C-alpha cells in the first residue's frame, strides 16, 4: 500500500512540488525580477491551486 | 566529466544577473534556498507541499536574499 | 543546512567564478593579448575585489 | 546534432589566432587549462576560489602555453 509518505525521495517530490517548480523556475529564468526567491515563492502561492493534488493524494 | 561546462558559448562586458546565462542565474538566486527547502520538504512530508515550500522560502528568504552578484 | 561546500558542482561554480571568468574571457576575446592564460589568470586577480564573495559566502 | 558547427559563417587567407573565430580562439587558448583548473577547484573548494583559479592558471600556465596555432 503506497502512498505519499511511503514513496522514496525523488518519486515524492515528482509527484508534489517538481512539476510547478519546473513552470516556475522558467517563469523566474524568463523575468529576472529584482526579488526572486520571494517571486518564486509569489509563484507557488499563486498556481497552487492548478498543481495541488494532481498525485496520489487525490 | 561533470566539471566541464561550456560557458564559451555565453560568453560568444561587465556581468551582473541579468546577462547571465540561465543556469547561472537560477544558481545565484534560487538554488540554494531551495535545495534547503526541498530537503526539508522531502524528510517532513506535510499535508500542503506546495504551500510548505512556499512558506519555506518566504521564511528563509532573509539568510539567502541579495547573497550574489547583486548586494 | 546548506553553502559553498555542499552546492552541487555547477552552482558552485555559478557562485564562485563563473561570472568573474565570463567578463574575463569576454575581455580576453576582445583583447586577443600575445600572453592570453597569463592575461586571464591577471585579470582575475585585478578584479577579484569586485567579485570576491558575493555569493553564498557573505 | 553537436558536431554540427557553421564555420562557413566565418570564412565569408592565412589562419592565425587573430582571425580565428571567439570560440575557436578561446578553445585554442585558454579552455584546456581552465577545464582542468575549474575541475580542480570544484573538487577542492578552496576559500578563496577566484584567487586559487588564478593562482592554477599560473602555475600550469607552463605545461599549457604555445600549444596552439602560434608555436
Amino acid at each position: 500500500k503506497v502512498d505519499l509518505q511511503s514513496l522514496p525521495t525523488r518519486a515524492y517530490l515528482d509527484q508534489t512540488v517538481v512539476p510547478i517548480l519546473l513552470q516556475g523556475l522558467a517563469v523566474l529564468a524568463k523575468e529576472r525580477p529584482p526579488n526572486p526567491i520571494e517571486f518564486l515563492a509569489s509563484y507557488l502561492l499563486k498556481n497552487k491551486a492548478q498543481f495541488e493534488d494532481r498525485n496520489l493524494e487525490r
